[PDB]
């Protein structure tokens, strides 16, 4: 049953599952920051069980679907989740991470402090986005990869992230198959 | 102040702030608290003035001035976590994306669009219909031109920005060539 | 005697000394953003006299020690101070400065808007970190130095900072020797 800090600001209609932590001063389900839609809330937010949202996190209502946070996610101070974002399971957003509209973040991705993701981007499984990395609209974000810089570029594979997941070269090759066949 | 402004009850608005009609102030905004200037803090000799039609969506901070009211123009849109320092002047129809940071005395002209997490050095001027890209760092020396796109750390011009007319553009260009 | 805005959210246990300003909507002493510890608070936060925290600043409780803010610091809107950070005296954090876990910031350092400091880094005396600078784990920060960019690189010596401080040549040699040993 959700532990919602009294100072958290939760819009009518937001779905918060059991075993969700919502910390002080979060703003959840307020209108999408889309000038065609604001201040209407056509959709809301859905936060799934085991997710911890520590404080001052903003997660906007969707325009075409519920903004979605998967199981066992960890969102740290001042993170910004725009309208229609879909976050998978076991995702970490560090402090002041910024996800633009319609961004998808896949299973186990780790987004470092103050990284910034262009609207409509896709961060694939077990990616590590470095502090302050700027993911521009056309960048191809490969699974299991580390991205750094302005603009963001691949510097290697996320070995650290792979180990912790405890996942085989089978379930990894499979994720590559999903990435490769995505178009 | 006797108008249809909608202010979320969690917004923290200093006494003396001027809020015009059709304004939206979202949750946990902090408006009109003392300028972050060690020579003045915690005094509030000036305040903040938000003009009609401006939407400030949540978690936005706009500090009171040191030498003038901090000033937000008509029909602006300020998104989550934006920071507006003392003595900033924003013109009409400006967009600040999430976590945009405007240093002290920054001026932002008509129609400027500032992308997520860009940072503008104190005393800079962002000219008419400029596009500042996400995460761009605008340093003190950069000479911003009207209608231009800036990206990067540090910020550099990369282009001109995509229904004003040639007579209106010439009048802007005129203001710029004299300053 | 600490002046604490009614909207500031202060965890049970937080130590706030006299002549401290805590502005609107600060979150101080909430659990460390460490998945091994959260939501436990094994330690807290200690803010020392003279410090001004202007608004919307987050300072998390420690995992291995009290998160510590020294005397006469100035922390501006939206600054993020992670678990186990130790900030010395007369430090300035501009708006949206991010200090990762266990970061140490020494005497008179000045961190510019939205700069980002990797966990376990050390920012030495009277350093200037420029707006948006990304301090990565391998950067050997040196006292009195100016760092800018993504990633951060040394660009010069913080003469403005040294001059303001009024620190003489004797004091600078002691800091320089403290660095040469550690
Ligand atoms: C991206 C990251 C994982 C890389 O760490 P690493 O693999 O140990 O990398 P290194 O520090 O050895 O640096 C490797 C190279 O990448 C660069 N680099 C590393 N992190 C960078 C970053 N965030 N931005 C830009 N460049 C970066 C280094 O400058 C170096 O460049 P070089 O090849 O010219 O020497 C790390 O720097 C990072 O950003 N982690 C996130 C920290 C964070 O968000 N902490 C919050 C915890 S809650
Ligand atoms: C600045 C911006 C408008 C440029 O758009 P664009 O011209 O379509 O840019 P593209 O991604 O097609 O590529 C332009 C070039 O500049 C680079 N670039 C674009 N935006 C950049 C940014 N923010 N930082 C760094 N480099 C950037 C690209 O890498 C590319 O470099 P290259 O051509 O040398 O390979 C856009 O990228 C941007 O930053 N928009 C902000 C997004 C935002 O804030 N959304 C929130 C909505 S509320
Ligand atoms: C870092 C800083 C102190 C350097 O200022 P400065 O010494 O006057 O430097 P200049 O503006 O003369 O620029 C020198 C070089 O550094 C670069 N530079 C300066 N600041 C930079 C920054 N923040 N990021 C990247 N590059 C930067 C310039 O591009 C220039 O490069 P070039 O030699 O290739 O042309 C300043 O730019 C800064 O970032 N200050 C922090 C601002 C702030 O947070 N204010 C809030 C007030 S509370
Ligand atoms: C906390 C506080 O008082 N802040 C105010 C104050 O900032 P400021 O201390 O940076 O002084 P400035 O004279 O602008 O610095 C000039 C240059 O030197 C750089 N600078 C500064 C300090 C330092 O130690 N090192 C350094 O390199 C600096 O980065 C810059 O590039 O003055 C700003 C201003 O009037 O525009 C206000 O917007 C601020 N609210
Ligand atoms: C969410 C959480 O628990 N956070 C805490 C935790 O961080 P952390 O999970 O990043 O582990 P670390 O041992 O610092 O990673 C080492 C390096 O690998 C990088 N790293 C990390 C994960 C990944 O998948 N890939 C990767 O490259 C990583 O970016 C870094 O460059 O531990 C930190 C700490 O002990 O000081 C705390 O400050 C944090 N608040
Ligand atoms: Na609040």
């Amino acid at each position: 049953n959700a532990q919602i800090h009294p100072s958290a600001v939760i819009h009518e209609g937001v779905i918060i599952e059991d075993d969700v932590y919502i910390g002080p001063n979060c703003i959840i389900g307020y209108p999408p920051e889309d000038k065609a839609v604001f201040p209407q809330t056509p959709y809301t937010v859905h936060i799934c069980s085991g997710t911890k949202i520590t404080g001052n996190v903003t997660i906007d209502a969707g325009t075409i679907k519920n903004t979605y946070i998967g199981n066992d996610c960890f969102l740290m101070k001042g993170a910004y989740v725009a309208h229609d974002v879909v976050i998978g399971n076991n995702v970490t957003l560090s402090s002041h991470v910024m996800l633009g509209g319609h961004v998808e973040v896949m299973e186990g991705a780790n987004l470092g402090m103050g990284c910034i993701i262009h609207q409509r981007q896709k961060i694939w499984h077990y990616c590590m986005i470095g502090m302050g990395a700027i993911v521009t609209k056309k960048l191809v974000i490969e699974p299991f990869s580390i991205y750094v810089g302005n603009p963001a570029k691949k510097i290697g594979t996320n070995d650290k992230g792979i180990e912790k997941s405890g996942i085989d070269e089978r379930a990894m090759a499979t994720i590559q198959e999903e990435f490769n066949a995505r178009r």
